[PDB]
């Protein structure tokens, strides 16, 4: 066979090229809430928190891929730390995902109480605490989940290892039943069905607010029409309680309250009309509606439709980004199942292993290209930073 340095040499150098995209373009995100108070909010803290993870990748998880490629002689533990560290950044990153989508939800569910819920200390301590269950689990085989206890002597004697240590492989130390139960089924796929729910529930919440918006809409303008080509003071009553229900659920900052003073008062003026027996007064009073709708109500729909399209394209976005997570990811931990399911299948071959992990390494670079192409604030500010500082 070919010698194994040509093969490592290109190994080596495409991971070195994804820890230099990886470390720059997440830089760049940091920067870009630093300098940018209009991306100072809570959802971009978790931005962060990801964008800080993704460095580490490169300053961190890539030099110790690396060096686990060479299966050095190591002490089993410090061999464990090497193997594992790469774990606790995934791990916080699934977390940080997951409390985007959940922060998306919060705010589309309940936006006059988000504010309040959500609030930049709070989000600060979820970050610290997040982190530290991120070392926690993914330095969970160092606690004794290991196979330390049951060195491969054949590799040990080979590789010329000391006494204490092991050839620092990562499928001999790192059991697979914690990689497949644990790592890959509890902490990684639950928490991306669960993103997947929150992400559902959220297309389902715009879609039903947008429904009901242009129900009360439709529901106001045919009433006016009933009420046109109404007969008597009990129509015209009829059609106008039902548009003083749809006119308060559509109201549920000043010029917008004063818009739906007027209409409302407008419709008790021809409900008071209608019920004294008053029917063609009732059905002018009614007229005025028109010019309330025309000049204060159709412009209040127009922005509530317009905020909801721009919370939905925000959810796509975010959502891409975790699909490009899982993309990355699941092939290593698909691979994992076959190694640790299937004793009679042969083996992943070692060229297959390499670009999965080079695959996972790659998630490291994408999210600074999706913030860029998808939201106008991160792209304006790297634009800045690019012009005046490069
Ligand atoms: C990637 C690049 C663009 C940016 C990187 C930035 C800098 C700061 C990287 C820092 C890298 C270091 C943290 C790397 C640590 C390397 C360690 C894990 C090597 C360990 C090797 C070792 O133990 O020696 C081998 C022998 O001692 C052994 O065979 C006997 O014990
Ligand atoms: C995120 C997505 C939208 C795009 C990501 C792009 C992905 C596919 C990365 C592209 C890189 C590849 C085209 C090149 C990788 C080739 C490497 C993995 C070959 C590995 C060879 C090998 O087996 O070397 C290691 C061993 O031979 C042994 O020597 C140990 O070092
Ligand atoms: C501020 C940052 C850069 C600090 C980085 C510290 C890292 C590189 C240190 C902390 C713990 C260290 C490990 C401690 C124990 C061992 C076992 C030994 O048999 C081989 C080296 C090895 C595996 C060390 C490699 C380097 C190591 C991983
Ligand atoms: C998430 C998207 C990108 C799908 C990726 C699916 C990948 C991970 C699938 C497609 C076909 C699969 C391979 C098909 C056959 C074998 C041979 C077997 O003896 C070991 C596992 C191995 C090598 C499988 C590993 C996983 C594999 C490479
Ligand atoms: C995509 C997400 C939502 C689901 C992930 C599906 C995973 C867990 C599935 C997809 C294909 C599956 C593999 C298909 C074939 C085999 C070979 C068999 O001898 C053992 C089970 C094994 C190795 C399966 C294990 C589980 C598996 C890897
Ligand atoms: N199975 C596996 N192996 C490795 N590296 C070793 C690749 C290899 C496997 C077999 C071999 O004989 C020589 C090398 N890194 C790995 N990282 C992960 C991982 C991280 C998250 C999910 O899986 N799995 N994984
Ligand atoms: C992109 C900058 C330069 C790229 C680095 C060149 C790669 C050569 C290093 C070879 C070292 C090999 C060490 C042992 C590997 C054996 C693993 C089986
Ligand atoms: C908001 C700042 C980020 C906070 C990061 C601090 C993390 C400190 C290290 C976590 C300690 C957990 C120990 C559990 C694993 C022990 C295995 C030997
Ligand atoms: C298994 C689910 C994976 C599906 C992938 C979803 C991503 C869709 C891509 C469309 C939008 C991408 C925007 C910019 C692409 C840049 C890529 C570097
Ligand atoms: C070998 C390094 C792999 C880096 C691959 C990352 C892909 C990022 C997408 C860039 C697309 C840019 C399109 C511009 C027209
Ligand atoms: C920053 C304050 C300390 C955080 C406290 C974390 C609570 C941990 C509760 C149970 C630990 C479960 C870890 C799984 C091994
Ligand atoms: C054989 C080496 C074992 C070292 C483990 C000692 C540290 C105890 C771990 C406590 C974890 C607390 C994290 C908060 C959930
Ligand atoms: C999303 C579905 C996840 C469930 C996958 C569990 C698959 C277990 C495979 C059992 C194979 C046992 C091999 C017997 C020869
Ligand atoms: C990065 C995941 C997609 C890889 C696509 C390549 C699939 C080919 C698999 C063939 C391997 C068979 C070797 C068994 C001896
Ligand atoms: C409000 C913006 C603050 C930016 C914080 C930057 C944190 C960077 C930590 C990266 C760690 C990698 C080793
Ligand atoms: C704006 C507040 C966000 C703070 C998040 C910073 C996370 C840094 C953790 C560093 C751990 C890397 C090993
Ligand atoms: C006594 C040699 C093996 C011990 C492994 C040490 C790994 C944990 C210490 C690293 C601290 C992180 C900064
Ligand atoms: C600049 C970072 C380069 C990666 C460091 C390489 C570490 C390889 C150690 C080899 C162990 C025998
Ligand atoms: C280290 C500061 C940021 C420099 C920006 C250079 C271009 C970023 C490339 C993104 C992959
Ligand atoms: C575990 C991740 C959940 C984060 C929730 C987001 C903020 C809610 C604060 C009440
Ligand atoms: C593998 C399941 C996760 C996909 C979630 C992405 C939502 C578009
Ligand atoms: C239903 C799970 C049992 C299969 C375990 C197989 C381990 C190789
Ligand atoms: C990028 C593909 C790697 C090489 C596949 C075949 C090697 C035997
Ligand atoms: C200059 C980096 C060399 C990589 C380790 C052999
Ligand atoms: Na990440």
């Amino acid at each position: 066979g070919a010698p194994p340095i040509m093969g490592s040499s290109v190994y080596i150098t495409v991971e070195l090229a994804i820890a230099v995209l990886a470390i720059l373009g997440n830089v760049l995100v940091c920067w870009a809430v630093w300098l940018n108070s209009n991306l100072q909010n809570v959802t971009n803290y978790f931005v962060v928190s990801l964008a800080a993870a993704d460095i580490a990748v490169g300053v961190l998880a890539i030099p110790f891929a690396i060096t686990i490629s060479t299966g050095f002689c190591a002490a089993c533990h410090g061999c464990l730390f090497i193997a594992c560290f790469v774990l606790v950044l995934t791990q916080s990153s699934i977390f940080s995902l997951l409390a985007i989508a959940i922060d998306r939800y919060i705010a589309i569910r309940i936006p006059l109480r988000y504010n309040g819920l959500v609030t930049g200390t709070r989000a600060k301590g979820i970050i610290a605490i997040c982190w530290v269950l991120s070392f926690a689990i993914g330095l969970t085989p160092m606690l004794g989940w290991n196979n330390c206890g049951q060195p491969k002597e054949g590799k040990n004697h080979s590789q010329g290892c000391g006494e204490g240590q092991v050839a620092c492989l990562f499928e001999d130390v790192v059991p697979m039943n914690y990689m497949v139960y644990f790592n890959f089924f509890a902490c990684v796929l639950v928490p991306l069905l669960l993103m997947l729910g929150v992400y559902l529930r959220i297309f389902l919440a715009a879609r039903r607010q947008l429904a009901d918006l242009e129900d009360n809409w439709e529901t106001l303008n045919d009433n006016l029409k009933v009420i046109e080509k109404a007969d008597n003071a009990a129509q015209v009553k009829d059609a106008l309680t039902k548009m003083r229900a749809a006119a308060l659920d559509a109201q549920k900052m000043k010029d917008f309250r004063h818009g739906f003073d007027i209409l409302v008062g407008q419709i008790d003026d021809a409900l008071k009309l209608a019920n004294e027996g008053k029917v063609k007064e009732a059905q002018a009073a009614a007229e005025q509606l028109k010019t309330t709708r025309n000049a204060y109500i159709q412009k209040y729909l127009e922005r509530a439709r317009s905020t909801l399209q721009k919370e939905v394209h925000a959810a796509k976005s975010l959502a891409i980004i975790v699909g490009l997570f899982a993309l990355c990811w699941l092939p290593l931990h698909i691979i994992n199942c076959f190694t640790f399911f299937c004793p009679d299948c042969s083996h992943a071959p070692l060229w297959l292993m390499y670009l999965a992990i080079v695959l996972s390494h790659t998630n490291s670079v994408v999210n600074p290209f999706i913030y860029a192409y998808r939201i106008r604030e991160f792209r304006q500010t790297f634009r800045k930073i690019i012009r005046s500082h490069v």
